[PDB]
């Protein structure tokens, strides 16, 4: 059989929340069986545990936010992209504040630090959510489907007016049977048009992001002195977000994600709609 997967060791890393600007301590720890990934905020008594499961979504403004009463975790989606890539099941995340810390934009510091835990094979069969039948929902231009697939296969695309888009499809398809995730996927970082990025600091957010933490545009060009880390890396972070989003399910994916122009909102909605449609899934073990 397959089986489940936690970590071997405590992990500790440290960062600003990308929204918020506060410092924040955040803590992987290992988990048993059945446990999924639950965030925790130690900072509050009494302490406030947050399966990271559709159910719990908030808000989805621009980033995923998990919430619980009164109580916030915000950003949780390049985590559980890296959670969905490395094949962890089980595992507690406690954090010292209300947002995830930003890092470099990317999943990159998150596959490295659960690298460095170590992975243990836990006694208990993996369970796997299979698509049995077509899912979509569509909002305007925009749109989002779960397709029936022997693998995991994910594709997107965007449709933005910029000078950087210039010649290119703004296209990319990943069937991870044939390529890294880690390798292909997990070092594109966020981005953000000058413009936008104004528009969130007027309304008290975007507070600890700036070219350290995030690739920015002005009307012309990319305003990082270094570059790009792909030549598709905007379309690459959109697959990394949706993978992130989709690990909400609880489960790891049997079957083929589309999007078109769609996000945090769209991403959730699908979800939803996915889970409430019994007869289109099924849990299943080997
Ligand atoms: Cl500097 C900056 C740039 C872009 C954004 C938008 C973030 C959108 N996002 C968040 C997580 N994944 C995508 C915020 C600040
Ligand atoms: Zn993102």
């Amino acid at each position: 059989m397959i089986k489940q997967r936690t970590l071997k060791n405590i992990i500790r890393a440290t960062g600003v929340g990308l929204h918020s600007g506060e410092k924040v301590y955040l803590t992987l720890k290992p988990a048993p069986v059945d446990t999924g990934i639950v965030f925790s905020r130690t900072d509050l008594d009494p302490v406030v545990e947050i399966p990271a499961r559709a159910e719990n979504v908030g808000e989805t403004t621009m980033s995923t936010t998990l919430v619980k009463g009164d109580v916030k975790v915000d950003t949780v989606e390049h985590l559980l992209s890296a959670m969905a890539g490395l094949g962890i099941d089980n595992a507690y995340v406690e954090l010292s504040a209300s947002e995830v810390p930003i890092m470099d934009g990317s999943a990159g510091p998150f596959v490295f630090l659960i690298q460095s835990a170590g992975l243990q094979e836990q006694e208990a069969a993996k369970k796997f959510i299979r698509i049995k039948r077509e899912v979509s929902v569509e909002e305007g231009d925009k749109r989002a489907v779960f397709v029936p697939f022997d693998g995991f296969k994910v594709s997107f695309e965007i449709d933005f007016d910029h000078p950087v888009f210039r010649g290119r499809t703004q296209q990319a398809s990943v069937d991870f049977s044939s390529t890294s995730f880690v390798k292909e996927v997990s070092r594109a970082r966020t981005f953000g048009f000058m413009r936008d990025i104004e528009y969130l600091r007027s309304q008290n957010l975007a507070l600890g992001g700036s070219v350290e933490n995030a690739i920015v545009v002005d009307e012309n060009r990319v305003l990082n002195e270094d570059g790009l880390r792909y030549e598709d890396e905007f379309v690459k972070h959109k697959i990394l977000d949706a993978i992130g989003d989709l690990y909400l399910l609880g489960n790891s994916l049997i079957g083929e994600f589309r999007g078109f122009k769609s996000g945090h909102a769209l991403n959730n909605q699908l979800l939803r709609t996915l889970i409430a449609d019994k007869d289109a899934w099924e849990v299943v073990t080997f």
